[PDB]
DNA sequence: GCTAAGCGCACCTAATTTCCTGACGGCAATCCT
């Protein structure tokens, strides 16, 4: 009862758990898919949550209607490596002096532009609440491990991503006109 | 019943020209809204 992570405001517009994931095929305008089928069977908690990290970062388009992420379409992404976690962290470690309000806080507040990088690498342009079933699964047939009741759906908006925010992600890559490098 | 040796060439020259095309025609869907 309070603040969730990822989650925002109230919803209605209720779309399944496949699309939150993109590796596994979603309800496109066809009917078979590659051996998945909505509602059917779901994700666990453990895949919900790396799905659900995939928006800030891998958002397409949504046929020129729906809104991409704030880092435009998902561009190329390049970082510095390690066989560590530590060297995994240090290696990628250059701050900027303006951090910003990432969304793991509850509504931000607009105000003015340039977020700085803690509020643009956490940008949420989509939700998540889901509607829980009296019980649930009882055997695990999309992730591949056997586990308990897992979700089944979830509910999706989306927000405009407004114009301007003259802002870079340190880990993209741009073209000279200033596009996304895909 | 059916033979056997020896002998078998090389030199000359072998060519010059000029011409050899142009224009036209080259596809679209449908594989995420
Ligand atoms: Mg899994």
């Amino acid at each position: 009862d309070g603040k969730r992570f990822f989650q925002a405001d109230p919803s209605s517009r209720i779309r399944a758990i496949t699309d939150l994931i993109h590796e596994i095929p979603t309800a496109h305008n066809l009917c078979h898919f590659k051996h998945v089928t909505d509602y059917i069977d779901g994700l666990c908690e453990a895949c919900c949550i790396k799905g659900l990290l995939r928006l800030p970062v891998f958002t397409t388009v949504g046929g020129r209607g729906i809104g991409a992420g704030i880092n435009n379409t998902p561009p190329f992404y390049l970082l510095w490596h390690a066989n560590d976690l530590a060297g995994m962290l240090a290696q990628n470690w250059q701050p900027w002096d303006n951090m910003g309000i990432p969304a793991w806080l509850g509504s931000f507040q607009k105000e003015s532009r340039e977020v700085g990088l803690l509020a643009g690498m956490t940008w949420l342009p989509r939700k998540v609440y889901l509607h829980d079933p009296v019980p649930g699964q009882a055997a695990c047939c999309s992730c591949g491990l056997p586990s308990e009741a897992l979700v089944y759906s979830c509910s999706i908006e989306v927000e405009p991503v407004p114009k301007g925010l003259e802002w870079k992600d340190p880990h993209g890559v741009y073209t000279d006109q200033g596009k996304s490098l895909q």
